[PDB]
């Protein structure tokens, strides 16, 4: 099977490291971005992460109701298209099928 959890490793450290901004709204705020695997709050948003990929895939994703929560976090459609480019590099490093059409969809609700 597709190692999803690897490419949503490498999906946040390419979102952060681009914009460490983003991080200030999740639980692990302020912590390195070496040491995210060994953070609570990671593992568990990363695992929903890693949910909402297999969800999309699998056919029962919730792309508008992802969408308005991301809003209720006012996060919005220039956070979404950065997410595309950083989830667009981490699924080329490991040989996975690109996930733009699935962001599209969420963006479509944005
Ligand atoms: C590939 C793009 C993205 C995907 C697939 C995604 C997916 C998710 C999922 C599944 C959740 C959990 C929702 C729930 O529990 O109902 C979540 C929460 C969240 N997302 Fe995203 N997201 C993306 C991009 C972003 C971006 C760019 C930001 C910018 C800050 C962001 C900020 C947040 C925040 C603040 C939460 C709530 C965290 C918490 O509850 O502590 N997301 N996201």
């Amino acid at each position: 099977m597709v190692n999803w959890a690897a490419v949503v490793d490498d999906f946040y450290q390419e979102l952060f490291k681009a914009h460490p901004e983003y991080q200030n709204k999740f639980g692990f705020k302020g912590v390195a971005l070496g040491s995210l695997k060994g953070n609570a709050a990671y593992k568990t948003q990363a695992g929903k992460t890693v949910d909402y990929i297999n969800a999309a895939i699998g056919g029962s994703a919730d792309a508008a109701g992802l969408a308005s929560r991301h809003k209720g976090r006012n996060v919005g459609s220039a956070e979404f298209h950065n997410a595309k480019a950083c989830l667009a590099k981490a699924c080329s490093a490991h040989g996975a099928p690109d996930l733009g059409w699935a962001i599209d969809d969420i963006l479509s609700h944005l």
